[PDB]
């Protein structure tokens, strides 16, 4: 206080290197002006005095962009680590501005600082944003939550929709859904404004196009069956039959024809798709664009037998046994519909790769390394009867204990080998190891990882049927976008019409005199 | 056994059928004719006979032969063991983890149910 | 206290800090510079590090009598210490081990089954 | 602990010339007339606020 009343510049930045530090630990990034040090460093009392300065400049903007409100989301952290005190930053400083200045602006970047708190995942910063309710009088623009009317216990409240929903670029939950940066995406949904809405996408256009989509992929992988079961096996019936190469007149022939075309539909629409969300990161090719491969390479062997066949290079039949395999595996897909069998299709996926690769890794080890021992162990069967032994190589030796494992065919300890004793050492310590051992620790293993994992496979589920409904709502025509449309036009403020998405409520634990409403009539008006 | 039926008996046997078909036709479309000179050279023959096979693979019963009259050895046997890692080694055993997770939950509850 | 797993009095004394000023070089850990929530400190390494016999990182690797051996190396010169000798050179003198006897094991076994 | 006992049996087995190339900490100046190796560990500590008073460095950079 005594630096300021003698002249002390109250807009000075702080641009050095150490204010902007390339790593986290090299420096400590504030926002580079005196307001915004205070604010990081919880020192309400000289962001009171600094703010009652006429010379203070509340809008400025710093090296990056960022204002007062942008550098508040940058720093914030969750309630184990920080408190709540750049929550209550935020709104001192708001409500001080008194307009919509300051969030409306953005940094070098284009962002907002909504924009930034959903890029940065700030899930608390976020949902005290999208609910923001203020009950006194002349600062009550600035809500994003509106009281519509209350009755006793019950009550009507609307949600601004502004620059949350998908009618504009880079809003609020299509940056949630595609964020492949941060680790909390399934927790951020489940936030109040966001959670009812991605219920009405479903519930009006998006659940019938996920059931026209798996009748067109059933079908085509019925087709596929039976012209592959069904070919002409005589060896002077040469044509195949698929795609018509000699014109008969054969009825029923369009299904011979809508195999080849529809596995060009989607090697061209996953081949965009694949190159309009790469990956750099091994993690997120496994739990985002995983069903987006396995779709493609199925139809590329499709094209691909046609090529070889038209050629006749006798190589077609395996790439068509192979499509058909991928394709009946791949229809697991379409179990995201539900929410029971989707839960169970995320069980899979953590079981796979937290319990069964650590299993095959080890079991290959002790199968080909005693595999080759008990096989050298065997002589010569090149006299007087052959079928001496069913050790008599290292391949021979491997599927005997294959099918030791899985428990098929019969046991024969009178092999033809050199030491007796030895082989059936050998043989029972390969027992221990595998049917006492391994096998029986998977199984303990899986129920530590499905007591951790069903907490959070709700969750899970919502993320991915989530992703699904924003791409079924791009590929539709701008008139019939129109005709499917969240929220209604209100009117909240005096000149402020705002699109509002309704959610009712009751609460019977807080009893208070209802002051604050748009409507004195409480029906549905 | 009326909570353990709903809750997890029925989702393995949805999943399950769905790979034993599926790699039926797969395994029987692989497989030539056998109308000459000997009879008997291959039980993948057809798509009711390979169904068969890996029905009794998953319960153990018989003998386990990899000489079938394929076109592509390797590939048979390819897909053979893919079957197997799917329901050996990661279905059967999942479903018992998760039987694990039911009778904690209404083992609470049963004395009132059963009331 | 470390060959006795005293693990309460080793904490104290690895990262014991006297802020009063004329006391201030009885302490083995030191604030080098601080700015605002961020902060650098400095540990003393004198009779820790393997520079010396009997050091206390030595001491607590070998103890075979103790029964709390994995919880005193949680503690924190002694955490950092073991990652800062992993970077630089052990894993990859632990790598090269690896390649010589997987080589030894190649060649053994191709020697017993080619005879 | 299993991992411990291998980084210091591998590093046992090094020539005594090659123990100097790889060395752990950094010589600073403690206090009057007192030189210490030492280890430099960093941190962010968000709820004990106070007025810092000890510290070796007036200038808080990487120097
Ligand atoms: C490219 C070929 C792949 C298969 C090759 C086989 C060996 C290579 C194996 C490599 C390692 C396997 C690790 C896979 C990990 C993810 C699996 C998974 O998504 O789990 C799903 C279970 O349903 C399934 O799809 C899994 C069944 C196994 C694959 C099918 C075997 C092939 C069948 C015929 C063989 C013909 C093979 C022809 C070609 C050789 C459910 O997961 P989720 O919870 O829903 O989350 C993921 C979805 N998300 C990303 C959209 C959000
Ligand atoms: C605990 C239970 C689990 C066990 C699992 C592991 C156990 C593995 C068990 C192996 C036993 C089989 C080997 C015995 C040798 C037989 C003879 C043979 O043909 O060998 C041939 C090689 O054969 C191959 O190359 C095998 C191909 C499959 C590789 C592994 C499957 C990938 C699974 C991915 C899917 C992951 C699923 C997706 C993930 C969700 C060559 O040998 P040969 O001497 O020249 O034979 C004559 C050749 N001829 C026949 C053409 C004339
Ligand atoms: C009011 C509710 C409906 C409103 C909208 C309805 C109009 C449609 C709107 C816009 C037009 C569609 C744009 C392109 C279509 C290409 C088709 C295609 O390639 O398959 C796509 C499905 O695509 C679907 O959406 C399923 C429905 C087929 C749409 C056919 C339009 C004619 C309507 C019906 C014609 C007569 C049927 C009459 C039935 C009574 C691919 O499926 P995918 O899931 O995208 O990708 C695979 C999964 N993956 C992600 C893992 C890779
Ligand atoms: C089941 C088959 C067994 C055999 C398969 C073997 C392979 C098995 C593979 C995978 C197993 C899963 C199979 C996929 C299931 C179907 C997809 C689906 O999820 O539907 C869902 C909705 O869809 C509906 O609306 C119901 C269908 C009514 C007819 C509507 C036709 C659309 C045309 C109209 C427009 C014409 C426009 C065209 C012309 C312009 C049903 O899910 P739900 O839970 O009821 O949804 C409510 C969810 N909620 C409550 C959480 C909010
Ligand atoms: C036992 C009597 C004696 C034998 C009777 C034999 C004949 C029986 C005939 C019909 C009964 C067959 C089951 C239908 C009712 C299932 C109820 C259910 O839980 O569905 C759930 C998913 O489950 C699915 O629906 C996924 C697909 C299942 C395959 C059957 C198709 C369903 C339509 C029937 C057409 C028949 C086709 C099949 C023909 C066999 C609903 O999905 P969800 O709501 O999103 O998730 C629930 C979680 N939640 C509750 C918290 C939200
Ligand atoms: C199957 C067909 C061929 C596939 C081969 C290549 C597939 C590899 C591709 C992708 C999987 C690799 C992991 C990427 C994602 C990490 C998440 C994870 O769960 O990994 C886990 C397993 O990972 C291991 O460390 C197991 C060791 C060997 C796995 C790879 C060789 C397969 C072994 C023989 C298979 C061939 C058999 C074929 C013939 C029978 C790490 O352990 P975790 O601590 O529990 O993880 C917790 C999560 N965390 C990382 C965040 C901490
Ligand atoms: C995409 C990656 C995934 C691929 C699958 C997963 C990777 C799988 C890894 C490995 C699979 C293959 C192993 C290499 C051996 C080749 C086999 C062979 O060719 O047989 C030949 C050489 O056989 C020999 O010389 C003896 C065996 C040599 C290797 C010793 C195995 C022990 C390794 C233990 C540790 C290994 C694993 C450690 C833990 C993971 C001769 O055999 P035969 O019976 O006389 O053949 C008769 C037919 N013929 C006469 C016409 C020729
Ligand atoms: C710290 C303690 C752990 C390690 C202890 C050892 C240190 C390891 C160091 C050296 C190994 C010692 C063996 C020397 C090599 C000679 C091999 C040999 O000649 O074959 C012999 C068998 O051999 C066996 O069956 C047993 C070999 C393993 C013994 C270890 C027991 C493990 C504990 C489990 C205890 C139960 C296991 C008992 C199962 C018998 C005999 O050969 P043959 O086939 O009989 O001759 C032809 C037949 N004829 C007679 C008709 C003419
Ligand atoms: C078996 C003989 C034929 C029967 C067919 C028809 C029988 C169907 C009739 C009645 C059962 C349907 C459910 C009604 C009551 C719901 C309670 C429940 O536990 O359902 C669960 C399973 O339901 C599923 O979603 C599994 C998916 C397929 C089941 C139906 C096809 C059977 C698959 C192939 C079978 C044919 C094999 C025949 C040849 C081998 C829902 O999952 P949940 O989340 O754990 O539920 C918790 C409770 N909750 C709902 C309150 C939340
Ligand atoms: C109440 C409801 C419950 C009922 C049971 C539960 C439902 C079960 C569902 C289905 C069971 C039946 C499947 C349909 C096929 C019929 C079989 C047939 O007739 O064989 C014929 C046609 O065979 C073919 O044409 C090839 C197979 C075509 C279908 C492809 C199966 C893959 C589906 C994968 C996904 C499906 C499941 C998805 C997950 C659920 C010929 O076969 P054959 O060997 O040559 O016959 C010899 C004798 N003969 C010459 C005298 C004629
Ligand atoms: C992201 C990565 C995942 C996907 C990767 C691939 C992308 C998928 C895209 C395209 C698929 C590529 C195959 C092209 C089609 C040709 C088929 C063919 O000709 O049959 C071949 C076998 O084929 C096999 O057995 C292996 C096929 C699957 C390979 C994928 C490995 C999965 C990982 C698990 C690793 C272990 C598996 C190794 C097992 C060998 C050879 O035919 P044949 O029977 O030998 O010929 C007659 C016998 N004769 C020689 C006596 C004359
Ligand atoms: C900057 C990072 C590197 C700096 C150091 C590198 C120099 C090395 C420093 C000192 C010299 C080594 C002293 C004796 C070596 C004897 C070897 C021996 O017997 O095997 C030992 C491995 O020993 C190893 O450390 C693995 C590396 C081989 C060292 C060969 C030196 C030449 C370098 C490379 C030559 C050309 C290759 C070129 C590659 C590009 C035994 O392994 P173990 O694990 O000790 O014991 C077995 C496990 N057990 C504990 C259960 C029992
Ligand atoms: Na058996
Ligand atoms: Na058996």
């Amino acid at each position: 206080a005594v630096l300021i009343a003698a002249g002390a510049d109250v807009n000075a930045h702080a641009k050095g290197v150490f204010f902007n530090p390339k790593y986290q630990h090299e420096g400590f990034y504030f926002g580079e002006t005196p307001l915004a040090l205070a604010a990081c460093t919880n020192q309400p009392e000289i962001v009171q005095l600094l703010m009652e300065n006429e010379q203070t400049d509340i809008t400025s903007q710093d090296s990056r962009g960022n204002n007062i409100l942008h550098a508040l989301v940058t720093v914030a952290e969750d309630f184990k680590t920080q408190n709540d005190f750049v929550k209550r930053m935020y709104d001192m400083i708001l409500l001080r501005s008194g307009n919509w200045e300051l969030e409306t602006m953005r940094n070098n970047d284009g962002l907002t600082p909504l924009q930034l708190a959903a890029k940065m995942g700030k899930a608390e910063i976020l949902k005290y944003i999208l609910s923001r309710e203020i009950k006194e009088k002349p600062l009550r623009s600035l809500s994003r939550k509106f009281t519509d009317w209350a009755y006793g216990p019950v009550s009507s409240s609307l949600y601004d929709l502004t620059n949350v929903d998908t009618t504009t670029d880079n809003s609020v939950l299509e940056i949630i859904v595609y964020n492949t940066n941060i680790d909390n995406r399934h927790e951020m949904l489940t936030l109040e404004p966001l959670h009812t809405l991605l219920h009405t996408k479903w519930k009006k256009f998006a659940k019938y196009m996920f059931f026209l989509s798996f009748c067109f992929y059933f079908f085509y992988n019925i087709t596929l069956t039976l012209v592959s079961y069904y070919r002409p096996r005589e060896d002077e019936d040469l044509p195949h039959p698929l795609a018509l190469t000699h014109k008969m007149s054969w009825l029923q022939l369009l299904g011979r024809m809508f195999v080849l075309i529809w596995a060009t539909c989607i090697s061209v629409k996953e081949g965009i798709a694949i190159f309009l969300l790469r990956p750099s990161d091994l993690q997120s090719i496994l739990s985002d664009a995983w069903f987006h491969f396995v779709f493609f390479v199925q139809a590329v062997l499709v094209i691909l037998s046609v090529f070889l066949y038209l050629f006749a290079y006798k190589e077609y039949l395996a790439c068509l046994v192979l499509a058909m395999a991928l394709g009946w595996a791949n229809m697991l897909y379409y179990t995201r519909g539900f929410q029971s069998m989707g839960m169970y299709s995320v069980m899979i996926q953590k079981v796979i790769l937290h319990d069964v690769l650590k299993f095959l890794f080890v079991y290959i080890l002790f199968l080909l390394g005693f595999g080759v021992a008990l096989a050298s162990l065997i002589e010569k069967c090149s006299k007087d009867k052959k079928d001496c032994s069913s050790y008599g190589s290292f391949s021979d030796a491997v599927l005997e204990l294959f099918k030791l494992t899985i428990g098929l065919g019969d046991l024969n300890i009178q092999q033809n080998s050199t030491y007796p004793i030895l082989f059936l050492f050998l043989l029972i310590t390969y027992v221990i190891l595998t049917f006492v051992l391994l096998l029986n620790m998977l199984i303990a293993l899986m129920g530590e990882t499905v007591e951790n994992v069903s907490k959070e496979s709700e969750r899970i589920w919502r993320l991915q049927r989530a992703r699904t409904i924003l791409e079924f709502e791009k590929m539709l025509p701008e008139w019939l976008r129109s005709r499917f449309r969240m929220g209604e036009l209100c009117k909240v403020a005096d000149e402020d019409f705002r699109l509002c998405l309704r959610i009712n409520e009751v609460k019977w634990t807080e009893w208070k005199t209802h002051v604050s409403f748009l409507n004195e009539d409480p029906g549905p008006i």
